[PDB]
C-alpha cells in the first residue's frame, strides 16, 4: 500500500565477473547500509530499475519493458549462466502499476521470461541473499537507454512521479523499495572509452537529493562529456528518484572508483507526499480501471490482460513455436516427445492434446496462437470458430452470408 | 514532407489468402477486390516516395517483448512464418531516415517507443498490401512499419492513439527532405475471433464509425475499450488504429473512397482520404519544431573517441551485431571457437565485417556500428577479459592502459 524507501546504485559486472581483496573491502562498506536496509525493513517488493545491455533487449528494444512475469533466471551473457537461482516477480503489482501508467498516457512493453543481465543480478545478489531462494519478489523496468532517441530526464523523472502515485493506489496491505540501479559516470566504449568526472559525480550525487527538480533540463550532451557516453544511464536515477518522497534522508552516500567505472551507492528514505495529491487514491483506482470497466458483462468473451498473459504464458510461449518449422515438425510428427520435454502442466498437456480451442480460451491461449496450431494442423479458422461456438461447420457457415474457408 | 493522404483497410489473413489462391475471378471475392481497386489505383496514381503503415502483429514477431507503440527503422522487411511458412512476397524496404526523424520528434512530444528490425511481417501488414501494391518483384513504395500493442491490456486510450497521430503529422511535415507520404491505419472493423461471442459484427457500427472517423472524429476520442469491443466486438476493438492514422491527417479531410463487404468473420472495409493539408497554418512551426527534437543531441558531435548509438547506426551494425548477440546460444558460441570459418560462411556478414571479427580488432567494430556490449560478449567467449578491449580502444597495451588512478 505505501513505499518505504529507495536505493540507487552502480551495476557494472565488475561486481559479478569477479567477485562471486583490500581495494573492494571498504567499497563493500558502501554495500553495508544497503544491505543492512534490505532486512530490517523486510521488503514485499523491489521495483528494480536497470538497463539489459544487448542481452535479451535487441532486435526489439523498447523505453519501458515491463516485466511482469511470475519469476527470472539469470540471462546468459556469451559468458555463461551466472550460477543464481530465480527470483520471484509480481504481476499483481505489476498489473496495476500498468493500468495507472497507462492512463496517465505512458507508453509501455510488457516481458516475460527472459533472462536477467548483469544490469540486473550483478549488483542484486550483492545487495540481498540468495541461499536456495531470494529474500523477496521484483518488479523490474528495463530501459533502453542504449538506442537513441531515449525519454527526456523531465520524462524519466514523471514516470518516477506516476509511479509514485500508482504503487501508492495499490489497495493491497505492502510495504515497497525502489531500486534504480544505475551509473555513476563511465564510458566504456570507443577512443575516449575511460573518462570520468568525480566533480560531476559528486555534484550529481548531491543534486539528485537536494534540488533533483533542477537536473531535468539535461541533455543526453549534458550527460555526454559530463560522465561519459554509457555513465549517461543515470537518467534511470531521476525516475527512482522521481518516485520516491519529495524529501529524503540520506541514509549512506558511499563513492570510490577501482577499475573501468566509477561506482556509488544513494540509500534514501521515504517520508511522505509534501502535500495531498490533485488526485485521490478512490480516484486513482477507478480511473485506471475505466476503459475495461464493466467489459464482464460482455459475454462469450476473454479479455487478454495481464493476468490472463501470465497464466497463458507457458502455454502460449509453446505454441508460439509453431512459427519455427522444426518445432512445427515435431509437434505434427511426435508431440509427446515435444510434451515429454516442455515445461507444460498436465492440463496445457491436455488442451492441445484434446484439441480443446475453447478451453484453451477459458484457460488463456491468445486467440492468435489457436489460429497457427490450426494451420499446423493443416486445419482452418472456421473449425476454431464453430468449435468456439459449440457447432459444426456447416452450422456455423449458416450463421456468415459467404462460406469460405482458410487457414 | 509532403503528405498526400491516409487510407484504412481492414487486414484479415481472408484477403491474403484470396490474394494468394487467385480467387480475384471468384463470385464470393471478386466484389471485395472490386472494393480496393480505388485505393490501389489513388496508391498508384499519387506515387507516394513512403507509406507510414500501421497495424497489429498477431502475437508472431511480438509477443515474449510486447511494446505498444513498436516504430521499424529497419533496411527492409520479409514476410513472418505464421505456422505454414512465408508467404511468397519479396521484402519491402524501408525508411530509416524517416524513421529516425519521426522518433526524434515524437520523443519531444513524450511518446515513449521501441524500435526493431529484421523480424517478419505478419498479415498485419501484408494481407492488405499484397493486394493493394503491385509487388511482382519490389514494392513501389517505402515504408515505416509502426506495430502497435493493440491485443494485451492495458492498451493507451483511443485519445493517445489521435494524439500519437497528430504528433506524427508534424513530425512528419517537418521532416526536411521533399518526398510524398502516404499514412496508413489496418485493422477491424466489427470482429470478433474468439470466446462463444465469436462471429459477431454490427454493420450499424462500423458505418457509424466510419463516417464520424471521417467527419467528426475528435467525437470518439472518449470512446472505452469496453464501448469499442461492445460496440464491434473484442477484436474490431483494434480500429483504435485507425483513429492514429486519421489524427495524422488534415483535421478536415476528403473521403474518395468507401466499400464494405461482410463475407465471413470481419467487416471487410476499406477508406480513401485526400490530406486537405494547412489550410489552418501550423500551431508550432517546421523550424521549432525541427530544433525541439535535434536538441537532446546537441553539440554532441563535439565530443572526441565517442560513438554514440543512434538509429542510424543501430541500422548500419544490425547484421554484426545481431551476429554478435547470437554468441550467448550455447551451440552458436562453441561452434564459433571450434569453427569460425564455418559459422561465417553460413551467415549473411559482409566480407568486411568477417575480417573485423577475425582480426579481433576492437575499434574498428565500434567505429563500424557495433555496440561495445557484443563485444563484452565476444570478449568473454574467446577467453579475454573485459580490460583488454578497453586497452585496444586506446591503442594500447594490456599493463600500460592499467594506468590512471
Ligand atoms: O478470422 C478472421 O477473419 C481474422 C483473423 C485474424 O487473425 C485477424 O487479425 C483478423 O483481423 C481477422
Ligand atoms: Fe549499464
Ligand atoms: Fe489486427
Amino acid at each position: 500500500a505505501k513505499i518505504i524507501g529507495g536505493f540507487a546504485v552502480s551495476h557494472t559486472p565488475t561486481i559479478a565477473f569477479a567477485h562471486d581483496d583490500p581495494v573492494w573491502a571498504p567499497i563493500f562498506q558502501g554495500f553495508e547500509p544497503v544491505k543492512q536496509w534490505l532486512a530490517e525493513q523486510k521488503p514485499d517488493v523491489t521495483f528494480y530499475v536497470y538497463n539489459d545491455h544487448m542481452t535479451s533487449f535487441f532486435e526489439h528494444y523498447s523505453h519501458f519493458a515491463l516485466g511482469v512475469g511470475e519469476e527470472y533466471s539469470p540471462a546468459d551473457e556469451g559468458g555463461g549462466q551466472r550460477d543464481l537461482p530465480p527470483i520471484k516477480g509480481d504481476p499483481e503489482l505489476a498489473k496495476h502499476i500498468a493500468e495507472c501508467l497507462v492512463a496517465d498516457e505512458f507508453d509501455l512493453a510488457y516481458w516475460q521470461g527472459m533472462g536477467l543481465d548483469h544490469g540486473a543480478f550483478s549488483p542484486l545478489s550483492v545487495l540481498l541473499p540468495h541461499e536456495h531462494g531470494w529474500p523477496c519478489r521484483i518488479v523490474p523496468l528495463q530501459c533502453g537507454v542504449l538506442q537513441h532517441p531515449i525519454p527526456k530526464a523531465r520524462r524519466f523523472w514523471n514516470f518516477g512521479r506516476s509511479l509514485r502515485r500508482a504503487i501508492q493506489s495499490y489497495p493491497r496491505d505492502i510495504k515497497v523499495a525502489i531500486a534504480g540501479t544505475g551509473g555513476l559516470s563511465h564510458q566504456v566504449h570507443g577512443e575516449r572509452a575511460g573518462f570520468n568526472n568525480t566533480e560531476w559525480d559528486m555534484e550529481f550525487m548531491e543534486r539528485l537529493a537536494n534540488d533533483p527538480e533542477s537536473l531535468l533540463g539535461a541533455t543526453v550532451t549534458d550527460l555526454a562529456k559530463k560522465g561519459g557516453w554509457e555513465g549517461a544511464e543515470v537518467v534511470m536515477w531521476l525516475l527512482m528518484r522521481g518516485a520516491l518522497s519529495p524529501e529524503v534522508k540520506t541514509l549512506h552516500q558511499s563513492y570510490f572508483l577501482p577499475s573501468m567505472t566509477a561506482i556509488a551507492t544513494m540509500l534514501f528514505e521515504d517520508q511522505g507526499d509534501a502535500a495531498p495529491p490533485a488526485e485521490s487514491d478512490e480516484a486513482l483506482r477507478a480511473r485506471a480501471k475505466r476503459e475495461l470497466a464493466g467489459v464482464e458483462e460482455i459475454e462469450g468473451t476473454y479479455p487478454f490482460t495481464i493476468d490472463r498473459a501470465v497464466k497463458g504464458f507457458r502455454i502460449n510461449h509453446f505454441l508460439h513455436r509453431l512459427i519455427e518449422p522444426d518445432f512445427r515438425k515435431r509437434f505434427v510428427e511426435d508431440p509427446e516427445g515435444l510434451f515429454a520435454e516442455s515445461d507444460l502442466t498436465e492440463e496445457e498437456k491436455s488442451l492441445i492434446r484434446n484439441r480443446d480451442w475453447i478451453g484453451m480460451i477459458h484457460y488463456g491461449v491468445i486467440f492468435f496462437m489457436l489460429e497457427k496450431m490450426a494451420a499446423v494442423l493443416g486445419i482452418g479458422n472456421i473449425d476454431v470458430y464453430a468449435a468456439f461456438r459449440g457447432l459444426s461447420v456447416p452450422e456455423f457457415q449458416k450463421t456468415r452470408n459467404a462460406a469460405i474457408t482458410y487457414s
